[PDB]
């Protein structure tokens, strides 16, 4: 199986704690996700990755929701030390996927949400960032 590519919307709450110099990012929940017709739902799950580096350490992920087109992690993620000037050289990379297979990494990728701390609208408010489903994306410093 595994067919069709569509993206909905995801709500991510970003914040910048200039106090302790930490980057806040709460993964609210997703909605209007691509489901099936006369079948079954899926297991949506977000995956944050404070670039650079994409493997672990400074990687934050939310609990994998089971059967739910509208997940609600509303979790919290603090990234420090994080400076305001760093935002320029520090960008967040969120991506929504679906835990299809089991005990594996067979993701179907629901979309990708890129946010540049540089121009990251941080106001401790919930923002819905449309999901992008198009392999190969831009990138430059």
């Amino acid at each position: 199986g595994s067919s069709g590519s569509s993206g909905g919307q995801l709500s991510i709450k970003l914040w910048f704690d200039k106090v302790g110099h930490q980057l806040i990012v709460t993964i609210l929940g997703a909605k209007d996700l691509p489901s099936r017709e006369d079948g079954r739902p899926r297991n949506p799950y977000v995956k944050i990755y404070f670039l650079p580096d994409r493997s672990d350490k400074n990687k934050r992920r939310t609990k994998t929701v089971k059967k739910t087109l509208e997940p609600k992690w509303n979790q919290t993620f603090i990234y420090s030390p994080v400076h305001r000037r760093e935002f320029r050289e520090r960008m967040l990379e969120i991506t929504l996927w679906d835990q299809a297979r089991v005990r594996e990494e067979e993701s179907e990728f629901l979309g990708e949400i890129l946010i540049e701390l540089e121009t990251a609208l941080l106001d401790d408010e919930p923002h819905w960032y449309k999901l992008q489903t198009h392999d190969s994306g831009p990138s430059s410093g």
